[PDB]
């Protein structure tokens, strides 16, 4: 065979059954990522996620150089690039990891249809998720489960997730080395941020370095107030790009449990984090409108306020609430925030305060999060906004109290909002309540150096609970 492995997600060599299928009885294999630099140039996704991708592709190229191959980064779109590749390379086989997302499913059907009309064998494997999403849906009567316990109940009737596949070996990549064009292969070199049209003046080191190598080092390190800060053990961005396999993560947790607890089978709760991901993957896959309200079959139609101004303040960290604003700032700057911080800002935007559609929240998170995941992101926003999944009521977060309770020192705020450095702890979560004297001593006048709160939380959250109540009454 003359094989191409197409990377999209699954940005790794370990647990890559699709790559193994590419190399099996192959004369030649080439690993490609297809990247349209003019699409990248116009994309509204911010630099952090774009940077993470490039760094992941850099690491993949470094891993391939140790197997005496290289990554081929091909400039263009799959549709008008593949036919050129199929001929120029004499391609016999095309492989890739399965994409369960409605758009991805769509694109890939078109790619394999063209591949069949070209005499090219296509092989896919579903290694991005723990389970075969389609099987879960079949077991549920051809609809996805819309509650977590129903999901868990389906999961309990199925075989355990597949174990991580054996990684391609140092010598198996010898029997089908690609022919590297000397120093000309940099026509397939990994693009820089400047190439992708990003300004990079005073950038500085990534807090979250992309790539498989980093993913595996982070997972190994973990298996052994400040929780708001970026840990050297956050795996979400790695899972999202497939730098880390979810299956390896699952069974490595399993092994950890078996060593710590000995004579014990782990509870489903050990794997809850990965299972929540699976749950949203399952709900999303047959729903082309999953990230919308209108025309979304599982979403309650809610008359959210159209308030572009409020949305911009929320997005820009200019609400009047230091906890909210510090979160949005860390998000924009670093591209990762804690789960509880995500809940806090999402609640504020939607049913807790601003009454703005969860859809606008999804879009802001998609632009800023390193781990921005179509399935998980939209699912999370729908769930917490009580828009889907039979939720109806949810966790109540005070845009003052919740920060006070998570970090009483206020040091988190002082880090992300240095203008508020000077306020004592008893005021820093609600500086509008500091006396003028305290404000002056902190060298930050509220309404001048930092905005007044943009809503009265007490009254607005009260108004909203009645609005939500009115929606579910007429609903039934
Ligand atoms: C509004 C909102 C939006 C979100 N958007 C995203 C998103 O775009 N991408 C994303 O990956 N996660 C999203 N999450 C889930 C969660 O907040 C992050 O996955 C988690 O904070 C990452 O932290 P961690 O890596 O330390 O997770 P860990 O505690 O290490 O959990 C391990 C992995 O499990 C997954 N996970 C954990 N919790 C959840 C959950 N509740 N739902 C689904 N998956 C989970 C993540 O992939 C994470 O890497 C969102 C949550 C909310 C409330």
């Amino acid at each position: 065979a003359s094989s191409v492995h197409w990377f999209r997600k699954g940005l790794r060599l370990h647990d890559n059954p699709a790559l193994l299928a590419a190399v099996r009885g192959a004369r030649c294999v080439r690993c490609v990522y297809i990247l349209d630099p003019w699409f990248a140039a116009s994309s509204s996704v911010g630099i952090n996620r774009w940077r993470f991708l490039l760094q992941s592709l850099e690491d993949l190229d470094t891993s391939l150089r140790k197997l005496n191959s290289r990554l081929f980064v091909v400039r263009g779109q799959p549709a008008d690039v593949f036919p050129r590749l199929f001929k120029e390379w004499g391609v016999t086989r095309l492989t890739f990891e399965y994409d369960s997302e409605p758009f991805g499913k769509e694109r890939d059907a078109a790619i394999m249809k063209m591949a069949k009309e070209a005499g090219v064998e296509v092989v896919t494997e579903n290694s991005h998720t723990l389970y075969d999403l389609d099987r879960i849906i079949e077991l549920n009567g051809q609809k996805p489960p819309l509650t977590y316990k129903r999901f868990q109940a389906l999961i309990s009737r199925m075989e355990l997730p597949k174990k991580p596949a054996v990684a391609v070996s140092s010598q198996q990549m010898e029997s089908c080395r690609a022919e590297i064009q000397e120093n000309h292969d940099d026509t397939y070199g990994v693009p820089s941020l400047e190439e992708l049209g990003f300004p990079t003046e005073g950038l500085g080191p990534a807090v979250w370095q992309g790539g498989e190598t980093e993913a595996l080092a982070r997972l190994d390190k973990h298996l052994e107030a400040n929780s708001l800060l970026a840990s050297p053990t956050g795996l979400s961005p790695y899972l999202r790009f497939g730098c880390l396999s979810c299956r390896l993560f699952y069974y490595r947790l399993w092994d950890l449990y078996k060593k710590v607890k000995r004579n014990s089978t782990p509870p489903l709760s050990l794997f809850g984090q990965l299972l929540w991901r699976e749950f949203f993957y399952t709900a999303a896959t047959n729903n082309p409108r999953f990230d919308r309200m209108e025309g979304n079959p599982i979403c309650i139609q809610i008359p959210w306020d159209r308030n572009p101004e409020a949305l911009a303040k929320w997005a820009e960290g200019k609400t009047g609430f230091p906890w909210i604003d510090a979160i949005m700032t860390q998000l924009r700057q670093e591209g990762w925030i804690h789960h509880l911080a995500r809940h806090a800002v999402a609640c504020f935007l939607t049913r807790g305060d601003l009454w703005v559609s969860w859809e606008s929240g999804v879009r802001v998170f998609d632009e800023l999060l390193l781990d921005a995941d179509f399935s998980v992101n939209a699912g999370s926003w729908m769930w917490l906004s009580c828009s889907a999944f039979f939720q109806q009521f949810f966790h109540c977060y005070c845009p003052v109290g919740f920060g006070r309770r998570t970090d009483p020192s206020g040091d988190y705020i002082r880090r992300y909002l240095p203008k508020l450095k000077g306020f004592p702890s008893r005021y820093i979560y609600e500086p509008w309540n500091a006396p003028e004297s305290v404000q002056k001593a902190a060298k930050c006048i509220i309404g001048v150096d930092y905005p007044r709160p943009i809503v009265n939380h007490a009254e607005t959250s009260r108004l909203n609970i009645e609005r939500m109540k009115q929606i579910y009454q007429q609903l039934s």
